[PDB]
């Protein structure tokens, strides 16, 4: 599986304006809009986002768009990282993925506090990398968010995914 694939599983597709987990206006592949209580300001970052007056509704082809951006965002963080492109030049193709993964939902920075997951991620220590990840605030948020991640990087396979 690609990653598209895997995010619309934890985060999923959706062509009109939604609040999210904290309840702030998203969109599309778990786009934030603001955090901003304001339907109104959500909206005028979708249009700004979009260069189109949507009316909160975007079309998949704009969703899609999006998240490739976004993406995107995500894995420069990694490549300009210090912590994160060693353990990203590491990793097979399935836990770079599950690593996307966490930077798309909590960023840069929050994911490399990490260090001891992270050094164990390099050294392939699977259940203990896991172990630690588990005590983490992260895991106690969505925890079937977290569940998924943690057991691929267990597996190495999609298993999970499904």
């Amino acid at each position: 599986m690609n990653i598209f694939e895997m995010l619309r599983i934890d985060e999923g597709l959706r062509l009109k304006i939604y609040k999210d987990t904290e309840g702030y206006y998203t969109i599309g592949i778990g786009h934030l809009l603001t955090k901003s209580p304001s339907l109104n300001a959500a909206k005028s970052e979708l249009d700004k986002a979009i260069g189109r007056n949507t009316n909160g509704v975007i079309t998949k082809d704009e969703a899609e768009k999006l998240f490739n951006q976004d993406v995107d965002a995500a894995v420069r963080g990694i490549l300009r990282n210090a912590k994160l492109k060693p353990v990203y030049d590491s990793l097979d193709a399935v836990r770079r993925a599950m690593l996307i993964n966490m930077v798309f939902q909590m960023g840069e920075t929050g994911v490399a506090g990490f260090t001891n997951s992270l050094r164990m991620l390099q050294q392939k220590r699977w259940d203990e990398a896991a172990v630690n990840l588990a005590k983490s605030r992260w895991y106690n948020q969505t925890p079937n968010r977290a569940k998924r991640v943690i057991t691929t990087f267990r597996t190495g396979t999609w298993d999970a995914y499904k």
